[PDB]
């Protein structure tokens, strides 16, 4: 065998979160990040790191060995195609129903449940001023992933751990892109930063972030 984080028989013990589809894993590719919660105590147990790949793996697993038993639906694969907040955004709280899901089924086969125990038990994250993954849009206006660091009032951005942009917010102003209606470029959960001029359409994955990353701005 291989070592089980969480015996099968106590799936109804644990809540998930998805916390982000942009997540950059041990080789560097956007896959999905997922934490695990104790449900008494509320505490974070740990975090794993699936590519929509091993997903749909898992998923095509479950349909074959338990077809008379209802199933979530994954995030269509259009939704992972071309990047744009909007579908970020959408296809971040499908999983997040999908997996509620699965942990929440009283009792699936011995051979089913060991899978989905070993698919939690491998590809642990362990991950211990504000930050967070980003999409960046400049002014041919395409999207691209960036990690965004608060650093005193200067806010730096990352492509893979090499510095391609850095802002000072003295010099800058802010405001809020109102999601509806819906731009040509999918925006949601969007910003802009116009630096003095320069300007940085930021998204991020959720309503809650802009909240947070606004804060942080001040």
């Amino acid at each position: 065998d291989i070592p089980l984080f969480v015996q099968p028989e106590d799936f109804g013990t644990i809540q998930i979160e998805v916390l982000s589809t942009l997540y950059r894993d041990n080789e560097d590719d956007l896959s999905i990040l997922i934490a695990i919660i104790d449900r008494k105590s509320g505490k974070e147990m740990f975090k794993f790191s699936k590519s929509i790949h091993k997903v749909r793996e898992l998923d095509v697993y479950m349909k074959s060995h338990v077809p008379d038993l209802p199933l979530p639906t994954l995030p269509d694969r259009q939704l992972f195609q071309t990047l744009s907040p909007t579908k970020v955004d959408t296809r971040k709280n499908i999983l997040n129903q999908y997996y509620t899901s699965i942990f929440s089924v009283p009792e699936f086969p011995k051979n089913v449940g060991l899978k989905i125990a070993q698919f939690i038990s491998t590809d642990t994250v362990m991950t211990p001023v504000k930050d967070g993954s980003l999409l960046l849009r400049r002014p041919n206006s395409t999207w691209r992933v960036r990690y965004g660091i608060l650093r005193d009032d200067v806010l730096q951005l990352f492509d893979k751990n090499q510095l391609t942009e850095t802002i000072k917010l003295r010099q800058s102003s802010i405001e809020l892109i109102p999601n509806l209606p819906e731009d040509r470029f999918g925006t949601r959960n969007g910003f802009l930063i116009t630096e003095h001029s320069t300007k940085y359409y930021i998204c991020t994955e959720t309503s809650k972030e802009r909240e947070l990353w606004l804060s942080a701005f001040s």
